[PDB]
């Protein structure tokens, strides 16, 4: 017979499109590792909707793109993702370098539909502030927004976790930088105030620091 | 001076998130040489969203997963999207090969939410009808969904060309055949019975039928 006997056990995590596939794999296999009792249930959804479910508890953790609002909320900023944009192979040419976003043709900026963070962030970090530029034909996908621009329909801006996740292969698309600074989204954990498991989320920000 | 003088012009092309990441990079491919005077402006959305904006007239066609409710459109199919299922190497040998479900552990298979369509085609082309095999914890992507089973939780269903197109890619994970049959989806366009472009979109099931 026999004598009866932070990171362990089960965490529900949230994150938005345009971090989920890219980020996510990467944290896995470190966790698979480095803390093989954690069991990651997952969750991709709207900044809006995955906010709505940490309040009332159906998540613990989520992993944000930032500056989002998040009052009431406790958040760590773990890291930066740099933002590019890419145009056809095709229309590398039509287009020169460095851009000037007053050079680029009308409606030659292809963006997500609002509600998607991506398009507030990228707007915003590199300083579009012309909006006769912007394709009135809104995107509803970060892999359907790179295939209308890979199909030669104008430029938009991506981050650089997609570029390093393979998201532009074989579509024939060069990489550029955007005007400004060299300008970037913050990546951060935000959970509730009144949680029992800082201990956990403040370890699983190191990780995630570690992979930006 | 000088003298004023079907796969052109604009097309708006809708298509669910099981297939818009892997498809869609092929076929942007292809039409860029083929056709090269057609533009893609295209939607990612849920079947059901898809169909209430192709009925309204918002979208010209959809690449769709089939069979599902399309009474009163047009529909044609173009090819069979292969099922497979994954599991982590990791897991690999508590889960025997030969798959079968009734010596899987109960709540080991992770399924998206009901109104991705991914879960009623792999579930009844691949036969699973013991429902305490299924995970009550729901997916909401099919990148979070292999992520989880990259995390050693269970396992699931995925189609052939997200394989091909590297979902898998470091994630470490091994691919196995389900039961029964050869199991897979169709794949089909669809479009309006009252539609001036049937010759256009026949054109473009030709194309996408040489892609599966």
């Amino acid at each position: 017979g026999a004598m009866e006997l932070s990171m362990q056990g089960q965490l529900k995590l949230g994150c938005i499109p345009t971090i989920a596939p890219f980020l996510l794999c990467d944290l896995v296999q470190e966790i698979n590792q480095r803390f093989p009792q954690l069991n990651l249930l997952l969750r991709e959804d709207t900044t809006t909707n995955l906010l709505t479910a940490l309040r009332h508890g159906e998540l613990d953790v989520l992993i944000l793109a930032l500056p989002v609002e998040i009052d009431g909320m406790e958040s760590r900023v773990v890291g930066q993702d740099p933002f590019k944009m890419v145009i056809s192979r095709h229309q590398a040419g039509a287009i020169k370098v460095p851009i000037k976003y007053d050079d680029l043709p009308d409606e030659s900026v292809f963006l997500l539909e609002k509600g998607h963070c991506l398009t507030e962030h990228a707007v915003s970090a590199c300083k579009l502030t012309d909006k006769e530029k912007i394709n009135p034909f809104s995107a509803t996908s970060l892999h359907t927004l790179v295939q209308m621009v890979a199909n030669g329909l104008g430029t938009t801006f991506i981050p650089q976790m997609a570029i390093d996740h393979g998201l532009l292969d074989n579509q024939n698309l060069v990489v550029i930088e955007p005007p400004g600074q060299q300008a970037y989204r913050d990546i951060g954990l935000v959970w509730r105030p009144s949680s029992s498991r800082s201990k956990t989320f403040n370890q699983l920000a190191e990780v995630v620091s570690e992979l930006l």
